C-alpha cells in the first residue's frame, strides 16, 4: 500500500509501474532489464540525466556556466551526453582527463580540479589546450607557469579559496580556520599572496576565483557568507592592482553540492529558485564592495547524474534476526554489496529501497539491505521496511545511485563491477560491460 | 631522530635502513623500487609474509589449522604462497573461489564463506570438490543439500554461529542478541534449528562449528566467552543426538581477528602465546560439559598480509594550514589516497607513515598525509608528524598495508590500481602490473 509508492522526487523522472506490478524506468520493465543484463545493474534514466542538465543550464543563465563534476560518474558516453547538453566538465586527475579526451570532449571547455596535480598532469593538461586550471597551491602555480611558457600559451587559471564554510542539507558551520586540503586561506593572506604569484608571472592569467562548501545542500545562506567572503577578497585585489589588472577576474565559480532527494523526506529547492537566489547573491555582494557582478559558475555532480540511475539486485536470502526479545530485524541479502555501494558504510549515507519485480499486499516489516560481502558492515540500507513476503527471487532497487557509487565500485572479494545500462524512450543499451573473472585476472603477471 | 625509526613490531621483518639513509625492504633500497616501478608501490616483503605464516601454523600445531582469509588480500602469487607454507584458504564469493581455482590451490584445503552464496556459487564449490562450507542460513543449507545429492557426494559443512561477542583490542561487548548479518543464535534455538537440518539428510556431513568475533584482537577474554558459548551447543547437540551422529563434529573454528601493530603503540601478544592461551581454554571448556577436546582452527587474514607490506609514495605538494590563530598542520600530499588505501576514511583506521628516501635532521611537525583525490575527506594518516623540510619529492612509505587496502582498492577519479611488487633476498618482482588508461576504458563499449 504505502511500501508501493515511488516518490517522485527521489525517483528517476521516467518511472512508472506496470498493470502487472513490475516498476518501468522509460518504459522498460525493471524484471526485463535483469533479465537481459543480469544483476546487479545500473539502470540510467538518460532523459532524466539530459533534463537535469538542460534545467540547470537554464536556471544559471547558459550551459557554459554550469560545470559538470566528472568524479561523480565518468565514461565516454556520458563525456558526450554533457558535450551535447552545452555543459563543461570538471576533471580531477589525469585519468578523468584521458577519458574526456578519448571522448572527444571540446578541451576548451574543461576544468582540471585538484589538490596535487603532477607536472605531468599539468603538461597534457596545456598540451590539450583544457580551458581553466583551478590551482591549489604555490607550487602548483609555479609549476604551471613554467610549463605554459614552454608551451608558449598563457594559461587561464581560477584560485581555490578557502573560506571557512562548510554547508550541508539546511545547516553551515563558519570556521576561523577550515582544517582541510584544498585552496588557500582568504582570511590568513595566502590567497592574496597567490593572486600576486599569478599576477607576477607572464604565462599565467587570472580569470576567476573558486571556492567549494559542501555537499547535499538544500539552502542558499551557506552560499551567501561563502559568496560574501570570496567577493571580500576580489575587493582586496583589484584595490591593490586596481581595476586595470583585474578586469578580467570576471568569474566567481561557487563549487558543487547541488542537493538532491535520497529519502522522500528530502527537500532541495528546484534548481530555478536557488540559482535565483544565487544570481541576486553575487550581484549584490559586487555592488556592496563597488564591483561589477562576476559570471557565476556551479559545479554540480550529483545533481545532474544521482537520481536519474538506480541498482537493481536480486534478493538471495532473507534472514529474521531476534534484535530484542521481542523485536526482529529482517535481513535481506541481495546480490552486491559495498563493491558496487560502498557509501552507507563510508559516509553513513541513507537510501530509498523497494520491492520492483511485484507488488506485494503483506504488511510492511523493519528490514536491512545488506551485501554478499565477507563482512559485518556491508550493509546497502541500513533501516528500511519490506514487505513480510520479500523472497529470494524477488528484485529490489535501490535509488540515487547515480552519483559516486560506481565511481566507487571495487572488486572487493573478487566481485566484479556492475554492468551499467542506459535506457531512453523504451530501448535499453548496455553502456558498461560488467567484469568477468578474466578481469580480475587481468593485472596478474607472468 | 625519534621521527628516523622504524618500529620493528610495525614495519616488515626484513625491513633496514642503508648507510645513505635509505630504508631497504629484503635488501632493496625503496628509491630504486620508485624508479624502477613507479609511486604508489605496494611493496611485499615475501620472506615476512612466510614467516608469519611460518609461525601461526606452529603455534595452531599444523598448518592444516590455520586457514587465511583471502578477502586480506589475494592474487595467484599469494594463493601459491599460502599453498607452499602448508596452509588452508578461506574464499567468500565466486570470484576469489575462481581465483583460487586458477591458481591451482588444493579444493580439499579451501573453505567456502559468506551470507549470501548462490546456487552457482555453491554448485561450483561442489563441482570443483571444496572441502568445507561453512553455512549461514537455513536456505544455504536447503540449497547445498540438493546440490550435494545431484553431484552424489556428502558434503563437509560447519555451522556459523552468533554468540552475542564483540571483540576489539583489549576489550570486549557481550550483548544478548547480536544485530547482524551472519550466523544462527545458540541463545534463540535458531543454531539447534540448523543442526537438526544437517542432520536430517544424507548429503550433508557436520563436521565442526563456526564462530567469528572481531578484529585487532590483542587479548583472549572475548574468544573464551565465546568458546564457552560455543561448545555450549555442542553440548546440547550430543546430547539431544547422542555421541553418535555427533562423534565427527570435530572441530570449534574461532573465526580470524588476530591482531597487528598498525602504530608502536600497538601491543599484540606473540602468536604462540595467544595461541597456547586458546588450547587451554577450548580444552578446559570441552571438558566442563564431558566432551572431548575439538580441534581449534583459526582464520587469519590481516595478522598473515598486513604487517609485510607497505604503500610507497611521492610527495608531490606540501601546504601548511592555519589551525587556530597559533597553531598549524602541515598537509603533505602524496601520490595516492583512498584509491588505494580507504581503510583510515572508513573505519577510522589509524597508520605509521615515515620519510624514506633520506635521513632529515629537521624537527618533527604535526601533519596530515592526504591523497590527490577531489574530496576533502581523501586523508591517509589524519594525524601524524613529519620533518619540517619535507618536500616534493621525497618519498614516504606508510606500514602495515598488505590487508584491505589493495583489497579494497577502486577506480575513484579514474586513478587506477598501483603495482605490487613482491621482494626477496634482494630480488624484485612484478606481481600485480599497475593500471592503464585502456584498463580505464576497457569496460565501454560504443
Amino acid at each position: 500500500n504505502e511500501l508501493l509508492h515511488l516518490a517522485p522526487n527521489v525517483w528517476p523522472r521516467n518511472t512508472t509501474r506496470d498493470e502487472v506490478g513490475v516498476v518501468c524506468i522509460a518504459g522498460i520493465p525493471l524484471t526485463q532489464l535483469a533479465q537481459e543484463y543480469g544483476t546487479p545493474l545500473f539502470v540510467i534514466d538518460e532523459d532524466d540525466f539530459r533534463s537535469r542538465c538542460r534545467e540547470t543550464a537554464a536556471a544559471f543563465g547558459s550551459g557554459a556556466n554550469v560545470h559538470y563534476a566528472a568524479k561523480a560518474f565518468l565514461c565516454s558516453e556520458v563525456a558526450r551526453w554533457i558535450s551535447e547538453e552545452g555543459l563543461c566538465l570538471d576533471v580531477c586527475t589525469g585519468g578523468e582527463l584521458a577519458v574526456a579526451l578519448h571522448a572527444s570532449f571540446p578541451p576548451e571547455r574543461i576544468t582540471l580540479h585538484g589538490n596535487n596535480k603532477s607536472v605531468s598532469e599539468l603538461t597534457a593538461a596545456v598540451k590539450a589546450g583544457v580551458g581553466h586550471i583551478v590551482v591549489d597551491s604555490m607550487t602548483e602555480i609555479e609549476r604551471l607557469d613554467a610549463i605554459a611558457g614552454e608551451a608558449g600559451i598563457v594559461q587561464d587559471v581560477l584560485v581555490r579559496l578557502t573560506v571557512g564554510v562548510e554547508a550541508h542539507t539546511h545547516e553551515f558551520i563558519s570556521t576561523a580556520h577550515e582544517d582541510q586540503k584544498f585552496g588557500l586561506s582568504v582570511a590568513s593572506g595566502a590567497a592574496m599572496a597567490a593572486v600576486r604569484r599569478v599576477f607576477a608571472t607572464d604565462h599565467l592569467r587570472l580569470v576567476g576565483l573558486h571556492s567549494h562548501i559542501g555537499s547535499q545542500i538544500f539552502d542558499v545562506d551557506g552560499f551567501e557568507l561563502a559568496a560574501h567572503r570570496v567577493i571580500g577578497l576580489l575587493r582586496d585585489v583589484v584595490g591593490e592592482f586596481g581595476p586595470e589588472k583585474t578586469a578580467q577576474i570576471a568569474t566567481v565559480d561557487l563549487g558543487g553540492g547541488l542537493g538532491i532527494s535520497y529519502l522522500p523526506s528530502d527537500d532541495p529547492p528546484p534548481i530555478a529558485e536557488l540559482a535565483a537566489k544565487l544570481g541576486t547573491i553575487v550581484s549584490d555582494e559586487s555592488t556592496a564592495v563597488g564591483l561589477p557582478t562576476p559570471k557565476l559558475v556551479v559545479e554540480p555532480g550529483r545533481a545532474i547524474a544521482g537520481p536519474g540511475t538506480i541498482t537493481l539486485y536480486e534478493v538471495g536470502t532473507v534472514k529474521d534476526v531476534d534484535v530484542s526479545a521481542t523485536a526482529h530485524r529482517r535481513y535481506v541479502s541481495v546480490d552486491g554489496g559495498m563493491s558496487d555501494n560502498i557509501r552507507t558504510a563510508l559516509y553513513g549515507a541513507q537510501y530509498d529501497v523497494r520491492l520492483v519485480s511485484r507488488v506485494s499486499d503483506a504488511p510492511p516489516v523493519p528490514a536491512r539491505l545488506v551485501g554478499k560481502h565477507c563482512e559485518s558492515g556491508d550493509i546497502i540500507v541500513r533501516d528500511t521496511w519490506v514487505p513480510d513476503d520479500i523472497r529470494p527471487g524477488d528484485l529490489v532497487a535501490v535509488a540515487a545511485t547515480g552519483a559516486y557509487c560506481y565511481s566507487l565500485s571495487s572488486r572487493y572479494n573478487m566481485v566484479g563491477r556492475p554492468a551499467v545500462v542506459a535506457v531512453h524512450a523504451g530501448n535499453a543499451r548496455l553502456v558498461l560491460r560488467r567484469e568477468t573473472v578474466d578481469d580480475l585476472l587481468s593485472l596478474e603477471v607472468r
